[PDB]
């Protein structure tokens, strides 16, 4: 390997340039597998890879697992040799009453929740997506006919009081985030989910191209949810290769 | 007889116009709206010049923000009140990226906030993003006039000097947080410093108005009128397309 | 024509001046300019007007900041490379004490930094200060004319609407920061809100300027001003030269 | 599933009160395997958990994943389920010149390098271990004769930057971390690892037990990347049944 | 006359110690020393009042840091100059805890840093822990002398009304940072209030001294606004 | 004893509405030694206290101890028991090169290096003087004949890192430090001392008068350093300013 996590050698990538990063390692083989000539590459802890190929270009598909920590050295390891794109496609926490389960949400820039996305820009730079990956991505989601919203998610090191859940062991949510979901709502943060900021903010401060899908899995006030998600990020890279 | 403290006008003055062109310096107004259908004065107060014009059968206003976040606050939150729902900033500015030229032209998705007045609308983590269908606007007038356009983060500073880490100062002194940071920010890929975007873009992110900017490239300290020109026929285009 | 990047001024113009009266509203620059011996128009750039005058045989720059510490900025810079060494900004404000009254003078000792200007010349630990000569100069001024005056602790803010914790305004809401944020400031003593000391006064007193300020009140939120603060900061300004 | 993301039910437990939880799901067998009667309970995404027994109790051992985030869904989960002590098993690079591979380092506290851990508690609480685990690990450690540390571990929530790599994609350290090495250094620091703030943090704030415990991979005082623990840790266990 | 500047000790005072007793108040230190063996004073000046004694032939300082982590902080680092490498405190603390009582003693793994003389010896992600063998001494200490005791997180406050959130006050106000803050530490299992544990500890674990702290509880929060003494000399024992 | 620390009644005070607060329990003597019938009031810890008169009225004088932990104790419970202005009086090391021994300063706000001042008020609130204590001092000063510095002061929550001295057992200091005294002095801060920024602070921000003035009796910046009186006639030039000044605030 080249890399010390994933496993990896540059020519195990046959010159690829864009990976899709989802963050469930099992989900890897289903989203590579809608590609042509999808290949198993590596497998270690939460990193799973497979390359593919898109228009006769390869492709990576690899999982990062939950967080910006282990999202952060799938994408730095992926970066070192050779991707310049990555695409996240994931799941999501809806908090706004008219997004509805199933929707696609494309997402523009993120709320920094987290703490790795401090470890590469400080907080006053923006956790901002791609141009043209957004584009391409709003541009796959209409192409489809999804249900989407395009705008701001908030990205949290945590599930659960980060996400302001109080349905937990404590019951107790720190005063930081007491609160934090009405004033998310109130500003137009579409959604929950845990490794945007770092993803946004790690690539667009070192020259990298990230985008970010995901399909809403609950609203916080199914099946055919993650289909249309997948499907999107597939026909966006298309248009990024 | 206005309906806001500082801007003086009244929602009627607006023609049911939902759209404006915000450019920082009064001078500049007229000329922007001397591009659309039936310009009219509103009004002048402070830094605060309103025209109403019209495009495509809609009216748009082109009201100048004066400089700096606190006086763009202002003009924004007025002008909301008043019943605009997009805003387009029109700037001129320098670059810090050396494959930047003046000429080219800027088209901004997200600000470093280097800012006050943004921290009173949203805390530090929100993002200072652009709307993007005006991002979107801006990119594809700037396609079709032809100019040579980067598109990517900004830099939005509070001040002029010290926050662009400038030391041909009274001083020559610049604070611990902003020495070395010029080539931080160019080592980021921020393509531009200016003072009121992360103002503005918070603002409006955080509360449901949708902003976008544009600027023309005039100077570059790591190395003028049609610039001006061709950023303001970008602006004025992009907004035809928001209506 | 100048020799500086805004005000379009040259040391010329100063005429040897050290001492600028800096109001918010360029409309005010002339008034004010008016009590005092020989005036004359300088220049108008932006929010920039600049006046020059004489008091006691000595040159005096009058010159407006427009609305905020951005600008503001800009202009006590330009004036310091010019050879301004005293600054008296004068202002009309609206107080947050009960016992403060329309028609009130108040001269103020140091701010509360709720601007970001401020912090791009010192951290925020560094008092926003007013210069002790300038403060004297403006208070005995006060008491020379039987003003009513109040001295004390102003709070500065980069906007007129949250920051103030206005609620009267499109959205409504103010953010966390600010949310019982004047409740606390007058049980913390602060007299009033305005825009433009926080930045004034940082970036003078980290910088070997003397700084003061001065401001009429107009109104009250919890319930011939301008001639009065007016005569004021020019009578302290004869004290300074 | 009595949990979202685990897959585990109370009844998987069988009464387990205590969780050994390793970073890498691959390590978990093995770990299960040193006990009595071990079981596996399921695997969901980088969460793999298995079942044993230790002196006729359950013992749980459950993989966190890399970093705060999933670290802080296992444990939140795992407490849920009925855990009420947790410890910690993993690898960490050394910063002291003297610690040599192989060596196990046990954690008395954590530098909070993550973001999880403000989730919990603001950053003003200390992410210390409990006195009891931290006890039972140390005289486990004293039991088997392995050479041992004990002190304060940095936990960062990247690999690379903020534990001031340098040989990556960017080659660059943002200026918060750049010379932070050698200040932890200077401090005592023994080591860097991602998750010990968040665990720690989150229990030490919520009455649950945590113990931290690591063997030695790499020593940064000679390179970024390199070309006992684990029985000390179900020693540790058994002395807290 | 002296090698320092506030203490007036030169280390020809100290004798060879490298374990100090550090208790708050100065009128402490001779009632502390006279535990020990050979109790001699040393000096006073400011807050700072030390003797030296012996235990078990070996020399030991005590000396009070008077209130607070600058003080605090003045004396661990000159004692450290002439030679102090172990420092334990012996404090007085509200508890705040319902199930804590009054006359319990308190040992502290670590302190929530609600002061400001910590952040001079590293940033606030830095621990303010106590050294482990510090912390194990104190413990068996405990059980030797008998004493009930709770082994936590204590929260060490720059100030003694606003940052304990006190109300009985002149201004009868809480600043915003620290309204409802004693129910949130409460909530979070920090076992009491005091005002020099963050100091300590986070000066000495970043500066490769050792340091433990132990308390008496004097009173409980919950409820209203010698044996840890004992414990602290034995601790002082099983660290020589 | 009316509160929990002092050891003081309100009658102890007999009307006093103004402390003069040195730092050094061993200090307090010595002020009230200027003033008419100084008596001992009390002895706690770090907090000594005598009431003396001034011009015919009762005037507290009551030592605060290193930092502002100690200080805001003993500012809280005076104002508990009636005193509503606070001056202190320090000794202290100047930063400037043209700040000479000898030299006085009156602090007009300071530098927040602490952490008390933080509960208090947050951090964008100003460490600043009262302005008439300032003015009473600043005259004082006239009355006395002394070499005078108005301004800006950095008040340090520790007398080794935060003032970075480097002389120390671990002879580090911290990034936040790390070249701070330069950035200080080029911002034009005359000095380093204790206790101000919880003084002024806290004082500020609950409707109470302070001052500072301290005496210069050794320069960061100078190699030599003043015989074995560094202070004495220059701290006594101090304390005979805090007591004039205080004549001006009954
Ligand atoms: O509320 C949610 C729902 C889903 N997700 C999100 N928050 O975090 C993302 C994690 O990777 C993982 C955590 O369940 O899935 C995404
Ligand atoms: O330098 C190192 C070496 C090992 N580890 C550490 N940093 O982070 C811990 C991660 O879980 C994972 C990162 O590889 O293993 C632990
Ligand atoms: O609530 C309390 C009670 C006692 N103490 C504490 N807080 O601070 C410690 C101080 O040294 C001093 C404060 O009175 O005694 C310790
Ligand atoms: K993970
Ligand atoms: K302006
Ligand atoms: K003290």
């Amino acid at each position: 390997s080249d890399v010390f996590h994933l496993g990896l050698t540059k020519n195990d990538l046959q010159g690829a340039q864009l990976a899709i990063v989802p963050g469930d390692p099992e989900r890897v083989e289903k989203i590579a597998a809608l590609m042509d000539k999808p290949v198993k590459l590596a497998s270690h802890r939460e990193f799973t890879s497979w390359r593919a190929e898109l228009d006769g270009k390869a492709v990576i598909v690899c999982s990062t697992g939950i967080g910006g920590p282990s999202t952060s050295i799938a994408v730095e390891e992926l970066a070192q040799l050779g991707i310049r794109t990555f695409l996240r496609i994931g799941t999501t926490g809806a908090i706004q009453p008219h997004i509805n389960v199933g929707d696609v949400l494309v997402t523009t820039a993120s709320v920094r929740l987290d703490g790795a996305s401090l470890h590469f820009a400080p907080m006053e730079f923006p956790a901002v997506a791609d141009f043209a990956c957004t584009t391409a991505l709003v541009e796959a989601a209409k192409s489809i006919g999804a249900t989407t919203h395009v705008g701001v998610t908030a990205s949290s090191d945590t599930f659960y009081p980060g996400q302001e859940r109080y349905d937990t062991y404590s019951g107790r949510v720190v005063r930081r985030f007491k609160g934090s979901m009405e004033e998310w709502q109130a500003m137009g943060v579409m959604n929950y989910e845990m490794e945007s900021a770092t993803l946004l903010t790690m690539c667009a401060s070192q020259g990298l191209r990230a985008g970010m899908v995901a399909g809403v899995i609950v609203n916080r006030t199914m099946k055919q949810t993650e289909s249309h998600a997948v499907k999107i990020v597939v026909e966006a890279a298309r248009r990024l290769l």
